[PDB]
């Protein structure tokens, strides 16, 4: 994990996203209330690009946490923009680290694919509630989940990469019986389920369009950065999208984004709300675009038909960073109440 | 990280699709199936159990099958479809941290990685070989080598072109970054531009090479017996000397390495026929190893007897144990000694 994010040239792959940036530059500057005069905690500062930006708008000092070798980056960067004076580049877990004072802001950017992958916010709160006085404010403030049907020919695509493989397995396994003389045919269950696993069964990182969406968004979950915990991290959500189009259309899996919002506290408030969607946008990408759930068989729907969903969101067992999904979907007709049940399960990796 | 990739199926198919390595492997145990006929064997980690069915095929009275990954389930299963049972006991572990019912004659498996060295999956055959196997024993393969040979490659333009658009890039983003947002991003200039020379040029990349791509000698870097090799013996240096054939005029790219391995059994109980497994320059024969290509930061010209005099050393990075480096270090000197051009790169294996 820490491994990927120690290259320069991954770093910049993030600060090239001006949807990303613009978002968190606006967040600052349109509130350098937050910031006059003021300690901010920048958690996992990386290039330590938002720890320069709050002490451009004015924080006294600024403490830019970062784990990986980057640390020495952010300091040359700081040190060669002028700022050294306010920022101070500390390297280390900030799970591990200990600050001389408490911190009026928490500015970071925690949010992975589908917003939860890497688990990055439990190093967050980890920080708030060490650090944030009684009084502090939080960049983002709120965080918010969203899941819709979609109709996408991506499904296809994985469905016909599923049956090569299973094409190719076969002509293998004959290959191999003809030569060497072993049968390999009672492994052919566990390498079907292996490939369903990975051509099916894993989310799917797509630039969906705002056209290939087929039914009234829901949102998953909501969040307060202020107040989430661990705890609340692995979630259960039942929720209903209605299809809008002719019908005519198919459902070929489910898509699923986040909002962020930077507010302020209900008693600190932002002079201006600004907000990072990641919401498909026929303009606008980010590097998250979103995460598609593809359909093992895809299924006919009218509008007006009613999606009744049940999902369920734990982090797995081998690896707390990935996400497991488990999805039921009751369809239900216009008229109450035919169906078209079933149960799968994703992996975000 | 490592094991990983072993417990997948998919993969462990690509390997058993490598007709050059089953050929080899299948044939060195038929041709003599004398070692054995009613022998007990040792195959350290067996994957889909294909040695160890072989082996059993070929007579064994028991064999081990040993696999430290989930994948040890499906051997298992794979040897009890093909009525081995019997003969074959598939056990779930590492063959560092398992002991036997017994001592073993013959130690097989496939233990070579990229460049013969990568993964160094041959210290846990020492290993199972030190405590298991007995005086008369034999082993397969029963020697290795490793070559290396100068070569002519245009993937050493295809890279620094590969360099020189990351860095075009770089100029822009930092000068996008001033223009909106406020930040110079200049101080991160050199260090950015390592890490692309480190990633693109001192990485060794897989290659399927000509041997017309070859412009000088090869030469043997180590030679390995496999019978008492020690896992010290394993960082190596080696000095050698190459001489530029082609050389009418050609330019130099950068090396290929690859190794041999062969079975010949024991002086004491050779092989009815010796098998050869090797992954030079082929035209014909394609292996999954291929071969690992080191490029060159700068071409050289080079003529009729001009004299690579290379002086290498391998060894483990400290990070990872499983992975290599290699100083390479090259004097070169025309036919008409000298005059000169010498450099010095260290190469990454990933
Ligand atoms: N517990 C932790 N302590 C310190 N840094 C952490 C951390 N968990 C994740 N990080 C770091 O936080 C960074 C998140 S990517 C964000 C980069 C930068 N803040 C930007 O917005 O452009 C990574 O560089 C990662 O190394
Ligand atoms: N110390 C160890 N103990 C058990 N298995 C090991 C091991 N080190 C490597 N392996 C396993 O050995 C295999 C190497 S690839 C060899 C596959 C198979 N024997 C064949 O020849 O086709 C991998 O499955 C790897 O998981």
């Amino acid at each position: 994990y820490f491994c990927t994010y120690s290259f320069l040239y991954h770093q910049k792959d993030m600060l090239s996203d001006r949807v990303r940036m613009d978002a968190y530059f606006n967040a600052v500057f349109q509130n350098k209330h937050h910031f006059e005069g003021k300690t901010v905690l920048d958690v996992g500062t990386g290039s330590g690009i938002l720890a320069i930006w709050s002490a451009q708008a004015g924080a006294r000092k600024v403490y830019a946490v970062e784990a990986t070798k980057m640390a020495d980056h952010a300091r040359a960067l700081v040190k060669a923009n002028n700022l050294d004076h306010i920022v101070e580049v500390i390297e280390g877990s900030v799970e591990d680290i200990s600050l001389p004072e408490k911190v009026d802001v928490i500015i970071s950017e925690w949010m992975g694919y589908f917003l939860l992958r890497e688990s990055m916010f439990d190093s967050v709160i980890s920080a708030r509630d060490r650090w944030l006085k009684p009084t502090g404010v939080m960049y983002p403030s709120h965080a918010r989940m969203w899941l819709a049907p979609i109709k996408s020919n991506i499904a296809d695509r994985k469905r016909n990469d599923f049956d090569g493989a299973m094409a190719d397995w076969h002509n293998f396994s004959d290959e191999i019986k003809s030569y060497y003389g072993v049968d390999m045919g009672v492994l052919t269950k566990p390498f079907a389920e292996e490939q369903e696993k990975y051509y099916i069964q894993t989310a799917m990182w797509n630039d969906l369009n705002p056209q290939q969406i087929i039914g009234t968004p829901t949102i998953v979950k909501e969040m307060d950065c202020l107040t989430a915990s661990v705890s609340e991290i692995e979630e259960v959500r039942s929720n209903v999208t209605s299809v809008i189009n002719m019908e005519h259309t198919r459902l070929c899996g489910f898509g699923g984004w986040f909002d962020v919002q930077f507010s302020g506290r209900k008693e600190d408030p932002a002079q201006q709300e600004i907000e990072l969607t990641t919401a498909p946008s026929e303009q606008h990408c980010t590097h998250w675009g979103q995460q598609v759930f593809i359909m093992s068989n895809p299924i006919n729907v009218e509008e007006g038909d009613n999606l009744n969903l049940g999902l369920l969101m734990s982090r797995s067992k081998e690896n707390h960073r990935l996400m497991e999904i488990e999805l039921n979907c009751e369809i239900k007709e216009a008229s109450g109440n035919p169906k078209e049940s079933f149960k799968k399960t994703y992996f975000i990796e």
